[PDB]
C-alpha cells in the first residue's frame, strides 16, 4: 500500500537507473515489495471491503417497523424495547442507525442570485383582507411585480384573484416595464398551473396560451418554498409596512392612483440596499422584449339570450334592443373596467 | 498634497535640521545626549497595530 508519491518515487529511481535494493533501503520498503511494485500500472493504496454483520442486525427489521408504521423516533424508547428482546450494546449504534429515517431539518444558509438583465420577473399576490369599501365588503388583494436585475415594482390592488385580473395585472406591469420578460416567476396557482405530474409541472391551457401569446416562459419554484421568489416578498413586506399602514381610501382608483404616486415617487426612486442604485438607472439598463400592438383581451365572454319582447338582461343590469336581436342567441364582452359590449355574428349592437 | 509625502519630506527635514539643531543654552546637538540616554531594547516586534472589531455574520453568509 505505497502511496501515490511513494510509487512514482519508487518507479522514477528505478528507471533513472538506481538500483533497487539500495532504493528500497532509501525508501524503507522491503526489497520484493519495491521489485513486485517495479513491474505494476498504477501506485496501489486503495483496499476494498464489503459491509459486515452487526449487534442490530437481527433487530432491525423491528425498527424500522416501528419508524415506519408507529412513527416513534425515540431512541430511548426504542432501546429500552430492544433491550428486552436480547440487545446489549449501547445506543450510539441505534442512533446512528436511526438517523437516516429521521426528517431532514429545514436548512438556515440562504443562496444569493443576480438574474442577468431583462431576463426575469417575479410576480406574486397578497390577500389584504375585508374591508368596506363604499358599504360593500370586498375582499381586498394586492398585485406585486419585482423585476429581477433592476429591482423594479409594479403594484395594483384588486377585489379577485381570478385568471382574468391575474393576465389584466399582468399586461399592467408589462406596459409599466415597457416589455415583456424573457422568465416570469410564480408560485404554484391554479390559474397558472394544474397541479405537479409526477413532478413535472402541468400548465393551464389558457394561461400557456397567453405566455406564449406575450412569449414570456413562465416558471414556478416550488410547493411550499416561497424563498427562491424573495425579491417579491420583500417588496410586500416594503408596501405593506409602508403604504398600506396608515393611508386612507375610500375608492379603489383612488387607491391605485396614490400607489402609483408613491411607487414612482420613492419605491422606484429609492436606491437598493443591496445594488445601491436608484431602480429607475436599472430599468433604463434592462432590455425587454416588446409589447405586441394588440393586448391579449381579459374580458368575460358569456352567452344570452334576447327576450321576446328585445330585453336582454346581464347580471342585475338590463337593455333595449331592436326587434331584430330578439329570441336570438349574442355575446357578452364584459371588459374588466365595467365596459360592457353586445356582439351578435361579429357584428356590434347599438344596445340601448 | 498627498500627506505621506508631507511626513515624508518632514523626516528628512527633522533628520536634517531638526535632530541636529545645537539648543542655544547646551550648545550641543541633542542627539549626542540622545546616543548617550538609556533606550533599553525594545521588544524587536511591533505590538498589532490593526483595527480589531468583531462582526456577526447573517445566515446569508454575509
Ligand atoms: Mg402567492
Amino acid at each position: 500500500m505505497i502511496t501515490r508519491g511513494e510509487f512514482f518515487m519508487i518507479k522514477e529511481m528505478y528507471e533513472r537507473g538506481m538500483s533497487i535494493s539500495d532504493i528500497a533501503r532509501e525508501l524503507g520498503i522491503d526489497r520484493k515489495t519495491v521489485r513486485k511494485y517495479i513491474h505494476s500500472p498504477n501506485p496501489p493504496s486503495k483496499s476494498k471491503r464489503k459491509q459486515r454483520k452487526s449487534k442490530l442486525d437481527p433487530f432491525k427489521p423491528y425498527l424500522q417497523k416501528r419508524m415506519l408504521e408507529d412513527g416513534v423516533f425515540n431512541s430511548e424508547k426504542l432501546f429500552f424495547e430492544i433491550r428486552q428482546q436480547g440487545y446489549t450494546g449501547g445506543k450510539t449504534i441505534l442512533k446512528d442507525y436511526m438517523k437516516p429515517f429521521r426528517e431532514t431539518a429545514k436548512k438556515k444558509y440562504t443562496v444569493r442570485y443576480e438574474t442577468l438583465p431583462g431576463e426575469q420577473m417575479q410576480v406574486d399576490w397578497k390577500e389584504v383582507g375585508e374591508v368596506v369599501i363604499e358599504g360593500k365588503k370586498v375582499k381586498l388583494s394586492l398585485f406585486v411585480a419585482t423585476l429581477g436585475y433592476s429591482r423594479m415594482k409594479y403594484a395594483v390592488f384588486t377585489t379577485s384573484q381570478d385568471q382574468e385580473h391575474l393576465m389584466e395585472c399582468l399586461i399592467q406591469s408589462f406596459k409599466y416595464f415597457g416589455g415583456v420578460p424573457k422568465k416570469v416567476l410564480f408560485d404554484n396557482m391554479k390559474t397558472v398551473t394544474d397541479g405537479r405530474e409526477q413532478g413535472v409541472v402541468k400548465w393551464n391551457q389558457r394561461f400557456s396560451e397567453f405566455a406564449s401569446y406575450y412569449g414570456f416562459i413562465p416558471k414556478v419554484c416550488r410547493p411550499y418554498r416561497a424563498q427562491t421568489k424573495g425579491k417579491v416578498e420583500r417588496a410586500i413586506q416594503y408596501i405593506m409596512d409602508h403604504f398600506y399602514v396608515g393611508t386612507a381610501f375610500e375608492s379603489i382608483e383612488e387607491l391605485n392612483f396614490l400607489l402609483h404616486r408613491w411607487l414612482d415617487q420613492v419605491a422606484n426612486r429609492k436606491p437598493n440596499a443591496t445594488t445601491g442604485i436608484s431602480p429607475q438607472e436599472r430599468w433604463a439598463e434592462e432590455s425587454l422584449k416588446p409589447l405586441p400592438l394588440k393586448d391579449y383581451d381579459t374580458s368575460y365572454l358569456s352567452y344570452r339570450k334576447v327576450h321576446w319582447d328585445g330585453s336582454f338582461s346581464y347580471k342585475g343590469e338590463q337593455w333595449l334592443l331592436s326587434a331584430e336581436y330578439a329570441g336570438k342567441e349574442i355575446l357578452v364582452k364584459e371588459r374588466l373596467n365595467g365596459d360592457i359590449r353586445l356582439y351578435f355574428r361579429g357584428e356590434e349592437i347599438s344596445h340601448v
